[PDB]
């Protein structure tokens, strides 16, 4: 359970280190520094306006941005569910 | 489990083949080619602005578009949940 | 399981018969007829722009509209989850 | 089960007492009184436009507003899921 959380935080930090680098210069209010990234990736992970509000405007400059966001969503949303179930079982 | 994923990908491809054909010419930014469709249907499956952002504008041109999106939502959202639970069970 | 679905459809029809009557004349594109209502209540049940997009503009004319939408959300979202789990178990 | 609901209502009231105080004067339509707060925190708990619609505009005046909303989300969303599962188990 704590092991699941450990994976998720490593993933969340690596995702935010990558996101800062990729879309930081072009989208500063969303990924203009590691912290700005960690917030936006938490927002993306919750699915609040992930596509219409973030990923589509991102794709208008970086057309393949989907190769990073969609897998990230698939991976982080599975982990969160897995974790939340793990606490409930334990 | 892998069988559940196999169903979902077939559904996802058939849904995107259908969606391209139906609302492609009228809504090119959303379904203007199989890939554009696969992205928008993933977005619809996650429920991000499915109605206010996609389905309602689509219905303003195709008033019965709901006969395709609502069942798709019902089917894909059930499958994803069923799949995610299936992995969790098959690990215990 | 089929019993759960039966409850939900009765609730969904009564909710749409009530919604048509309450906010139909004031918000025709959302509840201007039983079918328009059934669509918007499905949208509300999925939580797509339920508050910012629907319930807040509804409350600007009917300030207590929350006494209908919030319980409806609580009830329908519980039922859907209960149903989806029921199919998975059976 | 009823104990889980009891925790959530205490949390929900304390969160709305805090939220009223913090962002009430600056964002009156959202937290301008305990009731306005309880509605917006329910909306945040459901995740409807939590960030783009609420938290980001809030952060433009209070840059650390995230220290309150993100933990609240983490805590309330876990509780609701835990509660909904608890009813389902206590019926079997
Ligand atoms: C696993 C969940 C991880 C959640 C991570 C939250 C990070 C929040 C990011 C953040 O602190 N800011 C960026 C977003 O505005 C604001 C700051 O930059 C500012 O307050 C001081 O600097
Ligand atoms: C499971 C569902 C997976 C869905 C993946 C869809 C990917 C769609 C896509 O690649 N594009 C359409 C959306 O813009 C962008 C391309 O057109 C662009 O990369 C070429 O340039
Ligand atoms: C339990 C799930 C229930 C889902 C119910 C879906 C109802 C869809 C409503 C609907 O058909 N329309 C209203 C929304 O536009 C369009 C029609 O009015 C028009 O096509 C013919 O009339
Ligand atoms: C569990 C969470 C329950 C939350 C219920 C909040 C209800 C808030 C509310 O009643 N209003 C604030 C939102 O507008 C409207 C009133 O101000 C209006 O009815 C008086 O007129
Ligand atoms: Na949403
Ligand atoms: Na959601």
């Amino acid at each position: 359970v704590g092991s699941v959380a450990a994976l998720l935080t490593v993933v969340f930090y690596i995702a935010a280190v990558m996101a800062t680098n990729l879309y930081g210069a072009t989208f500063p209010e969303w990924f203009g520094d590691l912290s700005k990234s960690l917030y936006t990736l938490f927002q993306v992970m919750t699915l609040d306006s992930w596509s219409m509000g973030i990923v589509r405007p991102v794709m208008n400059v970086h057309p393949n941005a989907w190769v990073f966001f969609i897998p990230f969503i698939m991976l982080t949303t599975f982990t969160v569910l897995n974790l939340f179930i793990g606490i409930i079982v334990d």
